[PDB]
C-alpha cells in the first residue's frame, strides 16, 4: 500500500508536527510506502496563475485557468511544482491530509495545492465528475486540529457541528474527484487540552492507522452531513 | 459609504471582471468610496508564515501563527501588507467578495486574504466572536460565479444547495468576526451561458447595486443554511 500525507504546518514541534510524524511511524512501521509533501517547508506556490502553464496558451488573449490548466495536462505543459504533486497523488492508494482548521476551511496554502493539483483530465473532466471522478478507487482523508471545542462543533453549538465544514472538502473537492472517504480524524482543541489529552489524541491517531485498511469509506452524501 | 471590493480573478476581461467593473461603476455612481484589492495583479502572499511577523516572537522556539500574529497586531509588527488590508477592511462600511467558486471555496489567494487579514486582535477576539466580533457594524456580501448550474446547486441536485457552501465563509469566516452578511450574489455558469445571459447576469448585479444600502442582512445561522 502506497500513503501519501499532503502536510500544512509551519512548526515541526506542533501536534499536527506530531500527528504527521505518528502517521509516518506507523504506516512505515506496517511496511506502506510513504511519501510527504510538507507544503510551508516546500515553499508551495497557492496562487492559480498563468505561471502554472509552460510554453504557450490555448488563449493568451482571455485568460481561463480552468481551460489552460485542462490543455496543459493534456499537452504535458504544466509547471513541474503541480506534476510532482500528481505523480505523488497517482501513486498513492491513500492520501492523508494534515492540517489545523483555518476559517472552517484548509490552510490557504493547502487551498492552494487542491486548487492547483487537482486539474481537470487529471483529477475531474468537464464532464467527468463524482463517481465518473478521475481518482475513483482511492481513499482520502482528512485529519483536522481546531482551535475549538468539540462542544462548540456541535449542532446547538456556537460553530453548528464539525460535519457541517467538512461538506466543500469532503464531498465539494474529494468525492468529486472520485475518492472514497474515510471518516474524518478531529482532534479538537489540542492548545487546551493538557499534556496527558495530547499524548492520548496522538495515540488515538496511532492506533486507528493499525487498522487503516480494513475500514469502509463514509456515505458521502447530504444526509451524512446535514441530517438526522 | 465606503466599499471595499476585495477581487480574485486572474483575467480582466473575465465574467468577474465585468461583475467587479459594475460594482465600481454603480457604486462610484451612487457617490460612495470605492476600494478595490485586486489580489493576483498585487501579488497577494496568501502563505500564514513566520514572515509575517517582523518583530521579537513571543515564542522562537515552537512557532504559533496565530499567538504570533495576536501579538504583532497588539505591537504593530505585522508585515505591511496585512496592515494595509486592515485599513482598507476597517473604513469600510461595506465588504464585497468577488470570485468564482473555486473547490466549494474561494480562490487560495483569497482564502490567504482571510486568513492573514483577520488576525486576532482585528477581527475578532476571545471573547469578542460572532456577534461581539470586532468588525460588528459592518456588512459583507458574497459574489460568487459558478461552473455547476442552478440545478446542480439545489437539495436534490449532485452538488447539493448552494447554502451549503456557503456555512464556512458566511458563518465561519464574516458572522465569526461580527460582520452582518447581505444576501449572496451567485451567478450561475456565466461559460456555459449566451452573451445576453451573460449581459442579464451583470445588469442584475448592478440593478441591485442601486438598493444595496436598503437590504437587511440575512441571519446566518445553521437553519438559514441547512434548513430544517
Ligand atoms: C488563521 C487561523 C484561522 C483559524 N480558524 C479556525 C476556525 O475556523 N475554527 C477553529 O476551531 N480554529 C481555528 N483556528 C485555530 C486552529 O485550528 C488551531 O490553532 C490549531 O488547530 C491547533 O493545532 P496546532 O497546535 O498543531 O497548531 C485558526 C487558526 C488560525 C491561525
Ligand atoms: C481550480 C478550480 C476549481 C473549481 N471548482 C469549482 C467548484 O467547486 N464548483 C463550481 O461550480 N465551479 C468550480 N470551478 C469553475 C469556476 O467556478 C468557473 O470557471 C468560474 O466561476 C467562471 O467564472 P469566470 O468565467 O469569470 O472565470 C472551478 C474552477 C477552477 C479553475
Ligand atoms: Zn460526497
Ligand atoms: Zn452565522
Amino acid at each position: 500500500k502506497k500513503v501519501l500525507i499532503v502536510y500544512a504546518h509551519q512548526e515541526p514541534k506542533s501536534f499536527n508536527g506530531s500527528l504527521k510524524n505518528v502517521a509516518v511511524d506507523e504506516l512505515s512501521r506496517q511496511g506502506c510506502t510513504v511519501t510527504v509533501s510538507d507544503l510551508y517547508a516546500m515553499n508551495f506556490e497557492p496562487r492559480a496563475t498563468d505561471k502554472d502553464i509552460t510554453g504557450t496558451l490555448s488563449n493568451p488573449e482571455v485568460f481561463n485557468y480552468g481551460v489552460e490548466t485542462h490543455e496543459a495536462y493534456k499537452q504535458r505543459s504544466l509547471a513541474s511544482d503541480i506534476t510532482d504533486e500528481q505523480k505523488k497523488v497517482r501513486e498513492a492508494d491513500l492520501v492523508i491530509f494534515q492540517f489545523p482548521l483555518y476559517w472552517f476551511s484548509v490552510p490557504a496554502i493547502l487551498k492552494g495545492w487542491m486548487d492547483r493539483v487537482l486539474c481537470q483530465g487529471f483529477a475531474f473532466d468537464i464532464p467527468g465528475f463524482y463517481d465518473s471522478g478521475l481518482l475513483q478507487g482511492k481513499l482520502a482523508l482528512l485529519s483536522v486540529t481546531t482551535g475549538g471545542t468539540a462542544e462548540m462543533y456541535t449542532k446547538t453549538g456556537v460553530n453548528g457541528d464539525s460535519r457541517y465544514f467538512l461538506w466543500p472538502l469532503q464531498h465539494g473537492t474529494l468525492h468529486f474527484c472520485g475518492f472514497k472517504v474515510l471518516a474524518p480524524q478531529i482532534s479538537f482543541a489540542p492548545e487546551i487540552a493538557s499534556e496527558e489529552e495530547r499524548k492520548g489524541m496522538v495515540a488515538a491517531w496511532s492506533q486507528r492507522l493499525q487498522t487503516i485498511w480494513k475500514e469502509e469509506p463514509i456515505p458521502c452524501t447530504a444526509h451524512w452531513h446535514f441530517g438526522q
